[PDB]
């Protein structure tokens, strides 16, 4: 994530954040922020939830201070055991994840 060709703040945000899934809906943004700080300083975590019911979907995004930190964090978190579950973390730069960021106002 050098950003040599990237000239869009929107893309930068999708590089700074990573898509986290397979996590408890009970876990809050503050808790998850701390949980995923082990693999780099986290700026902020955005928890995706069902606006109809208010119940978190078990998905969100974790923004790291550096894009390279986010990249490594993705690779470090993806495959890690999370409360006896396979933790899935994807690149938020993916269009399928960018659409979710749009709904988050990111």
């Amino acid at each position: 994530m050098a950003g040599l060709t990237v000239r869009d703040p929107a893309v930068d945000r999708s590089l700074r954040s990573v898509f986290v899934g397979n996590i408890p809906y009970e876990a809050t943004e503050e808790q998850l922020k701390d949980i995923f700080s082990e693999v780099g300083p986290v700026v902020s975590f955005r928890l995706v939830y069902d606006r109809e019911t208010g119940k978190p979907k078990g998905y969100g995004f974790c923004e790291y201070q550096d894009q390279e930190t986010a990249l490594s964090a993705m690779r470090n978190l993806n495959g890690r055991e999370f409360s006896g579950r396979a933790l899935r973390v994807d690149n938020a730069a993916s269009e399928k994840n960018k659409e979710e960021l749009k709904s988050l106002g990111t």
